[PDB]
Parts: C-alpha cells; structure tokens; sequence
C-alpha cells in the first residue's frame, strides 16, 4: 500500500487506491475519484482533509510562499528539479488565478497554514471529482 503525504505539513492527503494521472508535464498529479455517501468526496474523508477558503489575494500571497518552500526543498533533495519547477509553475499559477472560481480549497489534518492547498474540481460530466495536488511537494512513504 502506497501513501502520499504532504512534505511540508507531514500531513495525510491522499493513497494509491485513486487514478493517479499526471498533468502540468509533470508539476502537478490528477487523483480521480468518487462520491460516496457514508455524502461527500471519498478521496476528502479518507485522509482528514480540512477545507479552507482564499481571496485572490490571500492565495496569490500564500502560494507565493508556499512555491517558494518547495523549490527550497528541491534544493535540498533533488536540485535537479528546481529548474523545471519555477518553469511550470510559472504557467501553473497563471492558469489557477484564470480559473480561481472554479476550485475549492483543502488542507492537511493539523491545519498547519505552510501546509498544501488542494484543489476540487468536476470533469465535463459534473459529478466526477479529481483533486490536484503538487508533484514536488510529496513525500512517498
């Protein structure tokens, strides 16, 4: 069994048990999952994810400084990485701002706010959801 968790907060976000699919060339991971009513996202209530909520502004500030912690940590463990790192996100955060009304917001158990921000969405058939979590901020146990 493979679980995934946040290299920052230390915190629980998601496992293997998912479709795991890579988008952004490989910045960020889709994690495919479905609604299952104990009603809620089975992939959330799995791994105590706590949601939270940003303005574009409080966002913008804390991805900033959160992007900026994980290119330190790449430069600690894979310097390699930091290159292509800064490149896509670059692209990311500009494509997360464009469609900042369309993703709800998820952090780890311990609520640590340098923690990960996860995003929720729906395919094109509404009901399906897929999270999107960072790539480089994972640490697989």
């Amino acid at each position: 069994m493979i679980i995934y968790r946040d290299l920052i907060s230390h915190d629980e976000l998601f496992s293997d048990i998912y479709k795991i699919r890579e988008i952004a060339d490989g910045l960020c991971l889709e994690v495919e999952g479905k609604m299952v009513s104990r009603t809620g996202v089975d992939i959330v209530m799995n791994h105590h994810l706590q949601e939270t909520s940003f303005t574009k502004e409080a966002y913008k500030k804390y991805i900033k400084d959160y992007m900026k912690s994980l290119k330190g940590k790449l430069e600690e463990q894979k310097p390699e990485r930091v290159k292509p790192f800064m490149t896509g996100a670059a692209e990311q955060i500009k494509h997360i701002l464009a469609n900042f009304n369309n993703y709800q917001f998820f952090i780890g158990e311990n609520m640590n706010p340098d923690g990960m921000v996860a995003l929720l969405d729906y395919r094109e058939d509404g009901v399906t959801p897929f999270m999107i979590f960072f790539k480089d901020g994972l640490e697989m146990e």
